[PDB]
């Protein structure tokens, strides 16, 4: 019963319960001639909520805040964008206007600024080298190395063993390597194995786009990325 694009009308958001106090969020957007779904995370942070990633644009993001208040009813206080593309930072201006403090690595902030994308307000220290990990309330943030982008982060919720892979991780039904315009195809395989090694206890794995799975998504991602390289 995971929401798909055919079930989501233009500008609307669905929420999907992943575990106690962990939801994904799902919306759709026009991109490169097609309609794409994409995912984000919501994690209970004591009496508040922590948001991971926008819902891909200002409209979608506004709809996301309203859907949260309707379904959950605890305030969104902080948001983390896991890389610089619009499916992760587009809507940051709406979040800021809503009283949400926005965060990203310095590398993500640099790259977003240079692209003309929206720019999270605050810098996350402690993530600049591959294998670096920091706590951020109810989650761990991990920089596995360049892959889908050079700045890509992954997120682990240790209380639920949920691994959120963002666009560095592909869903099973994806056969290509996605948008590789800003990708490091050479390094991706190493970054993926670094994720496998750091999170062997993961039960749910959520890709940047499409259906959740388990640890198999990481091996699938490795395969798909190799297939592209010839
Ligand atoms: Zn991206
Ligand atoms: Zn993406």
């Amino acid at each position: 019963e995971y929401p798909t694009v055919n079930e989501i009308p233009v500008g609307e958001v669905r929420l999907y319960q992943i575990a106690d106090g962990v939801w994904s969020h799902i919306a759709t957007q026009s991109f490169d001639g097609a309609v794409y779904p994409s995912n984000g995370l919501i994690v209970r942070d004591g009496d508040e909520l922590l948001l991971i990633d926008t819902a891909w644009g200002a409209k979608n993001t506004a709809a996301l805040l309203a859907e949260i208040e309707k379904q959950i009813g605890l305030p969104v206080t902080r948001a983390v964008s896991t890389h610089f593309h619009d499916d992760r930072v587009g809507g940051v201006d709406v979040l800021r206007a809503a009283g949400v403090a926005t965060y990203a690595s310095p590398s993500t902030r640099r790259l977003a600024e240079a692209e003309g994308n929206e720019i999270p307000t605050h810098s996350l220290e402690g993530l600049s080298s591959s294998g670096d990990a920091v706590r951020f309330g109810p989650v761990e943030l991990f920089y596995p190395g360049a892959a889908h982008s050079t700045d890509n982060l992954v997120v682990y919720v240790p209380s639920a063993n949920v691994l959120y892979g963002g666009c560095a991780v592909h869903e099973l039904s994806r056969t290509s390597a996605g948008n590789v315009a800003d990708a490091d195809l050479a390094e991706w395989p190493t970054s993926v194995e670094r994720i496998q090694k750091h999170y062997p206890e993961a039960e749910v794995v959520i890709p940047g786009h499409g259906l959740p799975g388990g640890l198999d998504l990481l091996q699938h991602t490795a395969n798909v990325v190799k297939a592209h390289k010839n």
